[PDB]
RNA sequence: GACGCUAGCGUC
RNA sequence: GACGCUAGCGUC
């Protein structure tokens, strides 16, 4: 399905993002946009931060709720940009439409329409 | 379908080929024939288990002294002292063109199953 | 053996 | 984050 979809915390079901504002970052990485998932989670400095590829790995983040408090993904410095890194193992996606829940545990069996990081829509 | 060869991951010495391959419940996996008995060695299992209609009795490993690549467990299964091997210690390749192929689970390989007969060898 | 989990470890 | 490896752990 190419339909939009949510994507809701796999640990307490609250949403986080729509699949409409994922981005996807060198094929592999993906990013949200929009200031609405800024305040679905929280970040601490990563514990041992690394810099590979094109990202420089700053922080860890998880669901905002602090009764969940689950891990999300990482957050990175990406060419001008600090931004968000999620996986999908700490999600469940959801159709919109049917309310239809599926399990990923990796983005290659998501098959959603993904779009590619525009640096101009930031 | 077409025949084809299974060769230990680590040294590539042959084991078996998929003719001799029978399936048990649909899930585990032995060899028949005499030939394979040559080629694996065994251990008495560091945890043995009792689990569906299998006693976990002891581990395989290939026979070749430079490799003893962990091949699976050896059970007792009904009246019978049978190995159950794991695809993911083997490189599976064909006979006609000799394309190699490597598989972490047997749901990923397709080939004729052939069911276990205990009347069967 | 099938499968599940955790935990580290390494790579760009 | 993506991938890889290891090591146990749990289930029949
Ligand atoms: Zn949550
Ligand atoms: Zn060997």
């Amino acid at each position: 399905d190419k339909e939009n979809k949510k994507l809701l915390c796999r640990k307490c079901k609250a949403l986080a993002c729509y699949t409409a504002d994922v981005r996807v970052i060198e094929e592999c990485h993906y990013t949200v946009l929009g200031d609405a998932f800024k305040e679905c989670f929280v970040s601490r400095p990563h514990p041992k931060p690394k810099q590979f590829s094109s990202f420089e790995k700053r922080a860890k983040i998880f669901c905002a709720r602090q009764n969940c408090s689950h891990d999300w993904g990482i957050h990175v410095k990406y060419k001008t940009f600090e931004i968000p890194v999620i996986k999908i193992e700490s999600f469940v996606v959801e159709d919109i439409a049917t309310g239809v829940q599926t399990l990923y545990s990796k983005w290659k069996d998501f098959h959603f329409e993904k779009i590619p990081f525009d640096p101009a829509e930031m």
